[PDB]
C-alpha cells in the first residue's frame, strides 16, 4: 500500500512506436504505484520536500497536492528500429525505458 | 497548463516541525504543478519512461495512470535548530527543501 514497483507490460503498436520499432512487440517497462503518506516505509528515500509537501497536503487537502510515488532510477532496453535507409539497426541501449526504482518526490 | 514551479509558502508549526527548528518561521518550498499530456512543453525534460507510460495512460486510462509533474532538481535552505543541549546551532545547507526545477517523471 506504498511506493512501490509493479508490472507494466508495454505493447509498442498500442502506443504508435510500431512505425520505428521493429522488434520487440512488447516489454516489460513496470510502473511505479503506491501512496506518499505518512508512516512512510524504509525504502522509499524520501526528499525532505516530498515529506514537507506531504505535510502541508495533510493542512491544507484542497489546495496542495500529495508526494507523487514515481520511478527514482531508470534501466534500458535493446531496440531494433528502421533507420533512414530503411535498414534494421540495433539500439543497444536505450536509455530511460524501465523503471529499477521508485520513490516518492 | 504544463509541469511547471509554482509558489509554495511552507510554516513549520503547520507542519510540526517547530518543536526543533527555531527559525526561520517559513520559507517558499515551492511545488511542482500542472499535467504530464501530449503535447508537452520543451522544458519539462521527459523521461521516455515517462512518455511511454502517458501513451499506455491514453489507450487504457482506467488501468494505469499518467506521468506525474515533480521536482527534478531541489536546492538546500538554512535552518537554526536546537541541539541536544538546547543550543540554538545553524545548519547552513539543509538540503532538498526548495524546488529548483519540476519534469514528468
Ligand atoms: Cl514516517
Ligand atoms: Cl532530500
Ligand atoms: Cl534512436
Ligand atoms: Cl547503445
Ligand atoms: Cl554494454
Ligand atoms: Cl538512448
Ligand atoms: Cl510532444
Ligand atoms: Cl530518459
Ligand atoms: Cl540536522
Ligand atoms: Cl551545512
Ligand atoms: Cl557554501
Ligand atoms: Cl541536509
Ligand atoms: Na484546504
Ligand atoms: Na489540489
Ligand atoms: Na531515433
Ligand atoms: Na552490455
Ligand atoms: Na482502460
Ligand atoms: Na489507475
Ligand atoms: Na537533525
Ligand atoms: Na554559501
Amino acid at each position: 500500500s506504498h511506493c512501490q514497483k509493479t508490472s507494466l507490460r508495454v505493447n509498442f503498436e498500442d502506443i504508435g512506436w510500431d512505425s520505428w520499432i521493429i522488434a520487440p512487440k512488447e516489454y516489460e517497462a513496470y510502473e511505479c504505484k503506491g501512496g506518499c503518506f505518512f508512516p512512510l516505509a524504509d525504502d522509499v528515500t524520501p526528499t525532505k520536500h516530498a515529506i514537507v509537501q506531504t505535510l502541508v497536503h495533510l493542512k491544507f487537502p484542497t489546495k496542495v497536492s500529495k508526494a507523487c510515488c514515481v520511478p527514482t532510477k531508470l534501466s534500458p532496453i535493446s531496440v531494433l528500429y528502421k533507420d533512414d535507409m530503411g535498414v534494421p539497426t540495433l539500439k543497444y541501449h536505450y536509455e530511460g525505458m524501465s523503471v529499477a526504482e521508485c520513490g516518492c518526490r
